């Protein structure tokens, strides 16, 4: 009987009523479409912004599509947020997380560049990481196509995107971009392997992200358990940038985020650890279906402003 907010519980009851196929039982196109449909009906609508612009940058496999969000048509040099969507490195795209990106841009009053990285199974590990790193370095170089100079970058992302956040920050720590990572915001990230964790057993079914979906994602992505680009808990934390780790109390991978924040404290790094009570994985993208999660996102925003000083 873990604590669940009433609005969260109602959403979980509707998902249970829907029932229907697992990700693995669908075709890939169907699986991706169902995620579009879920966030389409569950999230608050897009904020209006001065700038919402599609562009691209070079990557190791070809061009990487990007989307720029900015509440300001013109702005001075400052930190730029570099966002990586979740979806197990298999599903999700620029549209599944579009509304959340507009919200981050609106509430932070900073530019946001979302990365349309290559997906598994067609592009297995480390394709997503390669693209997220390359796009983040490109933004950090203040290209003229972007139209706003970066004094630093802020990697942020949910779930798989929170995994990518941590990996990108480690890769740029080892080999700096043109400006530093000034803050990283992994939201319900995968840092340590969730297999064997207490949270995975406790929340394996009925809490939006399922153990079955995790296994489907594992099989598609094929990240080696010994590779720190797959499981960044294995990385060097001694120079980790300022960090905000946000988890959900009902998340099967909650303990992975607990592990990562503990590792940062162990290494003497500054970290804000926020564990949202009574909500699930995906809370950043279900802000209309579960209205209390808007407040959870706003707490992350407040922590970001504080850590940026
Ligand atoms: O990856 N996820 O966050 C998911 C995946 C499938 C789903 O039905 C809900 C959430
Ligand atoms: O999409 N996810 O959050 C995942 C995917 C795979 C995994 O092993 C753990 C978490
Ligand atoms: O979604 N993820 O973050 C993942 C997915 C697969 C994996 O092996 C490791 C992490
Ligand atoms: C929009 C998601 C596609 C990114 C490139 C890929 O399919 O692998
Ligand atoms: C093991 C999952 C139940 C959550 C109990 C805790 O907060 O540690």
């Amino acid at each position: 009987t873990p604590f669940i907010r009433p609005d969260m519980k109602a959403f979980l009851e509707a998902i249970a009523a829907m029932a229907g196929p697992t990700l693995a039982e669908m075709t890939l196109e169907e699986a991706r479409a169902s995620y579009v449909a879920l966030h389409g009906m569950a999230d608050r609508p897009a904020r209006e912004l001065a700038v919402i612009r599609n562009l691209s940058c070079p990557g190791p496999a070809g061009d990487i599509p990007l989307r720029l969000y900015d509440a300001r048509e013109s702005r001075e040099a400052g930190p730029v947020i570099t966002f990586y969507h979740g979806g197990g490195f298999v599903i999700g795209d620029l549209d599944t997380h579009h509304n959340l990106c507009t919200e981050i841009a609106a509430l932070m009053d900073l530019p946001v560049v979302a990365v349309d990285y290559r997906l598994a199974p067609e592009h297995p590990f480390p394709a997503a990481i390669e693209d997220c790193e390359a796009a983040t370095r490109w933004v950090a170089s203040s290209p003229s196509e972007l139209g706003r100079t970066a004094s630093g970058v802020i990697p942020i992302g949910d779930a798989a995107g929170g995994n990518a956040t941590i990996v990108v920050s480690q890769l740029l720590g080892a080999k700096p971009a043109d400006v530093p990572v000034v803050l990283q915001v992994p939201i319900f990230p995968l840092a340590s392997d969730a297999v064997g964790s207490a949270s995975l057993e406790a929340f394996a079914e009925g809490f939006v992200l399922t153990k079955a979906s995790i296994e489907f994602f594992d099989t598609a992505y094929k990240a080696d358990r010994a590779d720190p680009r797959g499981f960044p808990i294995l990385g060097d934390h001694t120079a980790a940038p300022p960090t905000i780790v946000a988890t959900a109390s009902l998340d099967p991978i909650r303990d992975s985020g607990r592990d990562y924040a503990k590792a940062l404290v162990e290494a003497g790094r500054d970290v804000v650890y926020l564990e949202m009570e009574g909500v699930t994985h995906s809370f950043t993208n279900i802000r209309a279906a579960v209205p209390s999660t808007q407040g959870d996102l706003e707490r992350i925003i407040a922590a970001m402003k504080m850590m940026l000083g």
